[PDB]
C-alpha cells in the first residue's frame, strides 16, 4: 500500500584477503588496503547509503560502487541484483566491520517508499543527518555535512527536485540524470539538517502529487 | 499481426512554471527558458517525433530528451516507460500550447508496425515531412528539411537501413548505432519528402522480409 | 545442473552482397570490404569469441560487435537477443565462410557453464590458444597470442578474477568493469598458453564457491 516500505534485501558477501597488485593498480587502491569487501543488493541507493554509513563506523573506504541495467526485477542471475559495492581497508577485520555495519543499514528499515495502492510508484527520500567519506566525496561536500538523498522515476523525480530546492535552503550538489541504470533519477542536495530534512519532506510530496494525478495539467 | 500499428502511449505529464535556477543550470536552459513541460510515454521515437512536432507551431525548444534501459516492457514504474522528454518555453501557458501538439500528434497514428504475427518484431518506417527545431539539429539539416525516421531491432535496421539507402536518393544524417538504450536501431536520412517515402517503403519492406526468414541462407 | 553447458543460440543471420557507400562509412568498412556478414545470439562473449575465430578462417575483419542492455532474458523482440557482430570481406564467399565458421564455433561446445543445481549463477571461462584479429586488438595484443576469456556476474566476477590473477603468470589486458551491458563482468588476461588455461581453471573454480556459499562468512 501507499507508505509501505520496500524492504531492500542483501544477496552476496565475500572477503579478499591480500589483493593482487594487478586487481589493486585497477581499483587504484590505497598501499596498504590489501583487503577488499564485495557486496551485492536488490537496492542501489540503499545500498550506497549504507556503503557511506560504514565507512563512518569502520577503517574502510568504498573504491567501487555500481548499478545494474534495468534494476533488480530484470536481473538474469541469483546474485546480481541491481548494485555491486567494494570497501577496501588494512585488513579482513576492518573490511568485516565495514560489511556488517552495510548490512545492518541495509536492514534498519531505511527503504524506498511506496507511492500508490498496487506499489507500482516508488520514490527515495532519505535525510543523511552525518555523511561518510563516500557520499561527501560522491557530492563534493565536507564529510560529515548533511545532504538530502532524493531518488524517483524520470517524471516524478525532475518534477520533484524542482519542488525540494524551492521548498528548502539547499543547493544541488550531484544530478543523478535520468534515466540511472535503474532508469530511475534524483540529486544529492546539501544545506543544514533541517534544510535537508524540509527538502526530503516536498521531495515526497511532490512525488505522491504526481502519482495522484499523472496526467493533468 | 502483420502490418498492426502498436499504439503508442503517454503515461504522465506536468508543466513546472519558474523553473529553479539550479535545475535550470544542470539542464543547461538558455535564460528566456522559464517553464518545463515534462512527458514520458511508452514509446521513444514516436515521442521524439511528436516533441519535434511541437516545435514548429509553439515557442517551445527540445532540451531533454532520453530513453530508459531495456524498453517499457522491462520498466519498472508505472510512469517510467521508456522515454522522458522535456519542453522548455517563456511561460506555462505557451509550454502547455507546445504539450497539447506533443499529444495530439502521439494520437495522430504514428507509431511502430508489426512485421508479424505475434508482434515479436517490430519498426518505425515514419517519413517527417516537415521537420522541427530538434530533428532538425540533432539531423545537421535545416529546420523544415525532410526526414526518414527509420528505427528497428539491432540486425534488422543494420540490412533494412542498407535496403532503404540502395532504394532512394537519400543520404545518412543520424546514424543510431546498435543498441540504443532500448536495444534498437536505426538512423535519420534525408532528402526530398518522395526519396524520404521511398525509403521507409524499403525500410519497411526489409524488416518484414528478415522476419520472414531470420536465419538467412541456413 | 551444475557443471552443465549452457547452449548458446544463434537467432538470425543475413549477409550483404554490396554494402551501399553510406552503410560502409558508418560501419567503417576498409576500401577492399564490398560484403558484410550480420549475426545475432542470445550470449555475446561466445559470440565475440566465435567472430574472431571466424578471423583465423576466413579473410574477413570484425567491424561491428556490442552487447543489449540487460541480456537476452530482456530482449523485447524476436532477434535482439543480447548480441550482434558484422564480419566484413571482399565479396560474399568470404563473408560466407566466415558466417560458417562462426556458426561452427557456436555450436562446437563452447559456452557458460552453470555453477550451481538450479542455473541462476553461471560463468565463462574459455582459452583462447590463438587469437585472431578481433580479440587481439581488444586486447592490445598480437594475434595469434593466447588469452584467457573469463566472465561472470558482478561479484563472482570480482573475486573470481582476483583468484585468477594470483593463480597464474597473467597480465591484465582488458577489463570488463561491472555492469556489462548484460550485468556480467570479467576481463581479458594474455600469457602463455597454460598460463591462460591456469588462469581459466581458477577462475571457474573460484565462481563456484560463491555459488556454494553467496552469503559468505554470513
Ligand atoms: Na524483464
Amino acid at each position: 500500500m501507499k507508505n509501505d516500505l520496500i524492504r531492500p534485501n542483501v544477496l552476496s558477501v565475500k572477503i579478499i584477503s591480500n589483493v593482487s597488485p594487478e586487481m589493486a593498480k585497477k581499483l587504484e587502491l590505497e598501499p596498504h588496503h590489501k583487503s577488499l569487501g564485495l557486496i551485492t543488493a536488490d537496492c542501489d541507493d540503499v545500498t550506497y547509503t549504507a556503503l557511506d554509513e560504514a565507512t563512518k563506523a569502520a577503517e574502510v573506504d568504498v573504491v567501487y560502487a555500481r548499478s545494474m541495467y534495468a534494476g533488480a526485477g530484470n536481473a538474469s542471475t541469483k546474485l546480481a541484483g541491481e548494485v555491486i559495492g567494494i570497501l577496501a581497508g588494512p585488513s579482513p577485520a576492518e573490511v568485516r566491520s565495514g560489511l556488517n555495519a552495510t548490512l545492518d543499514f541495509i536492514d534498519s528499515g531505511v527503504g524506498f517508499v511506496s507511492a500508490n495502492e498496487d506499489d507500482s510508484i516508488c520514490y527515495y527520500a532519505q535525510c543523511v543527518s552525518r555523511t561518510g567519506s563516500y557520499l561527501s566525496k560522491t557530492a563534493g561536500i565536507r564529510e560529515g555535512e548533511a545532504l538530502a538523498y532524493l531518488v524517483a522515476p524520470p517524471l516524478e523525480a525532475m518534477y520533484a527536485l524542482d519542488a525540494a530546492l524551492k521548498a528548502a535552503d539547499v543547493e544541488m550538489c550531484e544530478f543523478f540524470a535520468p534515466p540511472t541504470e535503474t532508469n530511475f533519477a534524483g540529486a544529492l542536495l546539501t544545506g543544514s539538517q533541517s534544510a535537508c530534512k524540509a527538502a526530503c519532506d516536498a521531495f515526497a510530496e511532490a512525488v505522491q502529487s504526481v502519482a495522484s494525478n499523472p496526467l493533468g495539467f
